């Protein structure tokens, strides 16, 4: 089995397959950086979908059970449903996944279900139109992105929502948003907002502990625990007593979980990080697989790639705080 | 002054062993079929001197340690442990002196103890019931007399807290009238995950009551708060009884590891030096670097440098392991 030096397995691919968005949200791609100006990745740098084919294969073949396709907008990537389908024929790969910020979902979700994509996380840091219109930037209403949801869900997809909660911006819409997706059978997950701040430490500011969202809707909602679905599973699940449906808390700050992650990412223009967080470039596989390469020859650079990984952010600025609070 | 090891943690607590000897023989620690009739223990002029562990105490002060624990083996089983704690009473920068124990030599030490300027001592109980606890120290000690050794250690004014581990199928349905014993007494009782390491070899969740669980049956008999915490990554998940207000803990050592922010160095009975709880291997001698005549500041070097390169984190490669095994 093949482990970095934390002695952690690979599990999990996270694809990257553009640097564009068709949103502006301020946390992640804020317009005073990405304008009009901007000059995104062209065509011929970003990976075929039939290398992307071949790094996933290898990548199978070392552990890989399970892929997740983001951006960028992943949806802004032309003909995504040929990259669903070839990863659907490799045989390692169980579960293939997609972040979205849903609003290209009516344009693109049919083609891509027929492909083989049976589950989708959209993205959705509020429920009212006008803080969603204000975080976004694109002038893109909450309720348009309530009616991708309500058509890949018609369509046969399983929908799942990505809600990274801040304090001062985006607390109220706790309650709402839960409410709404409860008679909607859909789970909902609230993640704890993430930043550092200049002394390497952690940023508790903007940040609403899972504590301190339990507190606030174990006030609204009568709420059951939910015994972890495996060990190690990232997000705390609760239950609602009536209809049984459940929604999520993820901890990434009060409660780091870098010892069981098992993540390897591709960028865009297809370099390779261990770690979500990540100062300098990392290897560019691109450059390797275009300057010609077996399969089997692939597979010991992925490989050695892996064995040499020893990351751990989240845990790092972990250990820094409790290093400043000295 | 701060002194971090190579995945960024400071020194902060030091675990003092004063002895290997023990008045039980519990199953999980010290089974009778190992430490038996013929097992030596230490001879006397192997265990460190008190001097030296002062010593020690004094120049781990300097590198920013705050805390000392005292353990053992039984360490009220140590004669003239006393002589100890006023030592290190008697050192600038460290702020609290703990004692673990198993209480059964509170009446019998505590006031010495008391007097030399112990004031805070941690207790394990693992049952209430008598007869599963001789059952479970396989030494006849019944529940009843730690519970009264408990008592007698609060009346001379020291602050006593109660450490329970639990295995399923074992001691977990003491949860409850310890739970309801100690809220009546205004005493902190913490509930601790047992650790096992299975084949395999990640962790072995047989017995293993987790947090969640152990949270479950405490939910339905009792009318609970929970607490914020003291400090960030702090050791227990803390809980309050609105009544009353007494406090009780759940020590979640194999559900949710804290190796990240795992502060502890550790000098066994033997005088040898440990980054972790768990080693599969012999520590720095440093009984016998003492012992080689050095002066402070070349025994300071060396506690640096051996934190330095400190790299354990024991249980978050059991979980590691553990999710690996599964595929
Ligand atoms: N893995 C791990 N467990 C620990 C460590 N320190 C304490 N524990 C657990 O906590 C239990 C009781 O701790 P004590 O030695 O009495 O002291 P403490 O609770 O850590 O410290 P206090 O806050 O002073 O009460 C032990 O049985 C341990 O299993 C540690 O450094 N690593
Ligand atoms: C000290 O060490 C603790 N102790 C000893 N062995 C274990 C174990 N396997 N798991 C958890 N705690 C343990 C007991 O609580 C005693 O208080
Ligand atoms: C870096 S986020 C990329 C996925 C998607 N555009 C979303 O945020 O919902
Ligand atoms: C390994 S525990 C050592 C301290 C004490 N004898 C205990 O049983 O509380
Ligand atoms: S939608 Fe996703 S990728 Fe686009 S800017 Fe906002 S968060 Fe980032
Ligand atoms: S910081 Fe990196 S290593 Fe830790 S979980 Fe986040 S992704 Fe994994
Ligand atoms: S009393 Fe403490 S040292 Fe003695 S066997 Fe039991 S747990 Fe271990
Ligand atoms: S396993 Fe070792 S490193 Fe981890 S917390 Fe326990 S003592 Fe610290």
């Amino acid at each position: 089995q093949i482990k970095d030096k934390l002695g952690r397995p690979i599990r999990d691919l996270r694809l990257s397959v553009t640097d564009r968005c068709n949103f502006r949200c301020d946390y992640c791609m804020p317009k005073e950086v990405f304008g009009d100006d901007f000059v995104f990745l062209p065509k011929n740098e970003l990976l075929t979908f039939d290398e992307m084919a071949r790094i996933a294969k290898v990548y199978a073949e070392l552990g890989v059970k399970k892929i997740r396709i983001t951006g960028g907008e992943p949806l802004m990537r032309r003909d995504l449903d040929v990259l669903i389908a070839k990863l659907n024929q490799i045989d390692g790969i169980e579960d293939i996944g997609l972040t979205t910020n849903g609003l290209l979902l009516k344009k693109h979700g049919q083609k891509l279900y027929d492909a083989g994509l049976r589950r989708i996380n959209v993205s959705l840091d509020a429920i009212d139109d006008t803080l969603f219109q204000s975080i976004n930037n694109r002038n893109i209403k909450a309720t348009t992105i309530l009616e991708q949801i309500d058509y890949a869900t018609s369509i046969g997809l399983n929908v799942k929502v990505n809600v990274v909660i801040q304090k001062g911006i985006n607390d109220d819409q706790i309650i709402p948003m839960l409410e709404y997706f409860k008679d909607k059978h859909i789970e909902i997950r609230f993640i704890e907002f993430m930043d550092v701040g200049n002394d390497n430490g952690w940023d508790f500011s903007k940040v609403v502990t899972k504590d301190e969202m339990l507190t606030m809707i174990e006030q609204h909602f009568e709420i059951d625990p939910v015994e972890p679905k495996y060990f190690g599973e990232v997000a705390k699940y609760y239950r609602h007593k009536d209809n049984g449906v459940q929604f999520g808390l993820i901890t990434s700050v009060s409660q780091s979980f870098c010892s069981t992650c098992t993540r390897a990412r591709l960028s865009s223009d297809g370099k390779f990080y261990g770690c979500l967080f990540a100062t300098v470039d990392g290897f560019n596989v691109k450059a390797f697989i275009r300057s010609g390469v077996t399969d089997e020859e692939l597979k010991e650079q992925f490989k050695a790639l892996w064995q040499i990984r020893d990351d751990r952010y989240s845990d790092e600025r972990t250990a820094q705080t409790v290093a400043n609070r000295q």
